[PDB]
C-alpha cells in the first residue's frame, strides 16, 4: 500500500475482446486493439498475451447507453470510452461506446487512437495536460499514433524501462 495510482503487480498480463464493433471487420479490430498494447508493451517490461476464451486482466468491450456501470454511454459522440484502472474483477477492463462510428483511417473515430488511450488507464496512468499526449483528455487525431514524452515518462514512473 503506497501512494499514486493502483498498478498491475504481474508483469505478464492477458487481455481478451469478448465482443465485436459491427463497424470495422474483426481484422482490423484485432489489429488496432494489437498495437495499442504493442506502444505500450515498447517501453516497458510489460507483455500482452490473448486469450480467447476464459477471464483476463483486461477484458473488452463495444457497448452503448447503460451497461451494468456508473457511466452510461450518451449515443454518438461526447464520450467515446471509458477504462477502469487496474485491479480484481472489472479494474482493467475498457468498454467502448458502440454508437460511435469506429474506423481503421483518419476519420472520426479512429479505433487504435482511442483504444491506445483506454489502455493506458487499464494500465494505470491518469489524464496529461500535454495536448500533444495520447493522455490527454480529448480526441485528437494527428495521422499518427505514437507515444509522447509525456506518456513514457509516466508509464515508466510505475513499471520502469525495458531492455
Ligand atoms: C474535442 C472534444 O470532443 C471530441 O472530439 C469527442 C466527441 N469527445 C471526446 O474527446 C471526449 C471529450 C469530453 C470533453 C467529453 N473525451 C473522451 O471521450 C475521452 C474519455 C476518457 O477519458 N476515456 O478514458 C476518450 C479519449 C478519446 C480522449
Ligand atoms: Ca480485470
Ligand atoms: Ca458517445
Ligand atoms: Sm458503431
Ligand atoms: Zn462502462
Ligand atoms: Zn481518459
Amino acid at each position: 500500500l503506497t501512494e499514486g495510482n493502483p498498478r498491475w503487480e504481474q508483469t505478464h498480463l492477458t487481455y481478451r475482446i469478448e465482443n465485436y464493433t459491427p463497424d470495422l471487420p474483426r481484422a482490423d479490430v484485432d489489429h488496432a486493439i494489437e498495437k495499442a498494447f504493442q506502444l505500450w508493451s515498447n517501453v516497458t517490461p510489460l507483455t500482452f498475451t490473448k486469450v480467447s476464451e476464459g477471464q483476463a486482466d483486461i477484458m473488452i468491450s463495444f457497448v452503448r447507453g447503460d451497461h451494468r456501470d456508473n457511466s452510461p454511454f450518451d449515443g454518438p459522440g461526447g464520450n467515446l470510452a471509458h477504462a477502469f484502472q487496474p485491479g480484481p474483477g472489472i479494474g482493467g477492463d475498457a468498454h467502448f461506446d458502440e454508437d460511435e462510428r469506429w474506423t481503421n483511417n483518419f476519420r472520426e473515430y479512429n479505433l487504435h487512437r482511442v483504444a491506445a488511450h483506454e489502455l493506458g488507464h487499464s494500465l494505470g496512468l491518469s489524464h496529461s495536460t500535454d495536448i500533444g499526449a495520447l493522455m490527454y483528455p480529448s480526441y485528437t487525431f494527428s495521422g499518427d499514433v505514437q507515444l509522447a514524452q509525456d506518456d513514457i515518462d509516466g508509464i515508466q514512473a510505475i513499471y520502469g524501462r525495458s531492455q
